[PDB]
């Protein structure tokens, strides 16, 4: 029975303008989760989700949206697992410490033989802080699905900031119909918008 | 009380040919190996130390032989204060495909260059990456790689990053990123060489 607490994305937090937090809650045998914010300020209604996992696990998750002011001007939210009658508390806040603006770098790998018809595009994104980021690919300006790229966890560099890899495979339709996709990242200390973005062609 | 067994590294498996597997425990505790076959198994090393966090972590490194395990052995590591079992891996194998490249520069830092490397394709996921300049081996701490990710087809890849300053490249702009794998003809081994300018 262990219990973990998420900070809300920097997608959500400043561009869908509407962050949430999640606690999450691997029961290993098969639960109330309370909310709290450590200002003492009410909470809004959130949703509770459970679900028998493929080993037989319980999985609790409850999802609490927050306001984009109050997360950004350092509130502190607390997630409280009790049972019917001891209990575990998880807290989450922003990131301190200095910050760093993301440098974006967008590439696409040349055609590997026997496979025509799909390219493979690739971004790193390096040296910001603090280690939250949100990445996305757009294509003719539009943002693809989150399904269709996969980004790496955020690794130390070996002085200061964090990078990530993300990846995008393409088919051939869509780098001939436009050859220019986009690699977006949202950060809180890229600046103005907490964004940067860097366009790569396929040929 | 974690604990983790790991298949060695492609790397000391066909390069080397002194492949090691690595018991981890995390949070005295003991570490005993056995061979599914029934034969015996060799001296281990234990390592113990304290983390920052207030934690114990203790490995037990076994060394085993090539041909046992290229042929099928199981090895398992049981703790006592529990058991883990490994054994090569099974099934379709695909050979890794090598993709490296150079960042260009970003505005500030003049004296700095980023490498990396992109491999994909491969199977199954256990792969060693290494990068060389001129044609030797740079120390392993120099660069970084990501876990192995499933592809949303068929494969796994993993990204290596090589941070490298402005001398290196001046005095040679041959930098090879370099992948050992089983499925990887000839010698286990696809390279693929970048140049920063
Ligand atoms: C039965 O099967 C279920 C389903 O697979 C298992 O549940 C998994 O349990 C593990 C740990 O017990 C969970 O791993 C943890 O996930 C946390 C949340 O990650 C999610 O959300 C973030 C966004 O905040 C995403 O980035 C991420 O990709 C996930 O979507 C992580 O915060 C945890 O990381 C911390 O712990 C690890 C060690 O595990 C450290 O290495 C890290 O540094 C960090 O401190 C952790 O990774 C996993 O999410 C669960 N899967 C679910 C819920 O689908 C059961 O464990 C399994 N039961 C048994 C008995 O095997
Ligand atoms: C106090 O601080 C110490 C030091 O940081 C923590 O120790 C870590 O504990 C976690 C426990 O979860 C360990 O995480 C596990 O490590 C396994 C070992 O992997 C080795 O091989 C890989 C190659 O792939 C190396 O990259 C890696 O660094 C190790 O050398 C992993 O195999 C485990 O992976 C599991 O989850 C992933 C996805 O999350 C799956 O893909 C795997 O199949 C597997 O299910 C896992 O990541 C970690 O290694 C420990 N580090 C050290 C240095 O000891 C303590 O946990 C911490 N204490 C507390 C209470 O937080």
């Amino acid at each position: 029975v262990s219990a973990y607490l998420s900070r809300p994305s920097p997608f959500d937090l400043f561009i869908r303008k509407s962050p949430t937090i999640t606690c999450l809650v691997v029961d290993l045998a098969p639960v109330q989760l309370t909310w709290s914010r450590a200002s003492g300020k009410p909470v809004q209604h959130s949703t509770r989700k459970e679900e028998k996992q493929r080993n037989g696990t319980l999985t609790v998750t409850s999802t609490l949206p927050v306001g984009t002011r109050d997360w950004i001007e350092g509130e502190t939210y607390q997630c409280r697992v009790t049972h019917p009658h001891r209990a575990l508390m998880r807290s989450t806040t922003k990131t301190s410490g200095p910050r760093a603006a993301p440098e974006v770098y967008a590439f696409a790998t040349p055609e590997w033989p026997g496979s025509r018809d799909k390219r493979t595009l690739a971004c790193l994104i390096q040296n910001f802080m603090p280690e939250d980021i949100s990445v996305q690919w757009l294509h003719n300006e539009v943002q693809l699905p989150d399904a269709r790229h996969s980004t790496t966890q955020p690794r130390k560099t070996k002085g200061s900031g964090f990078f990530v890899f993300s990846r995008l495979e393409v088919t051939r339709a869509e780098w001939e119909q436009k050859d220019e996709f986009i690699c977006r990242a949202v950060h809180e200390a890229a600046s103005p918008s907490q964004t940067v973005q860097r366009a790569v062609s396929v040929n």
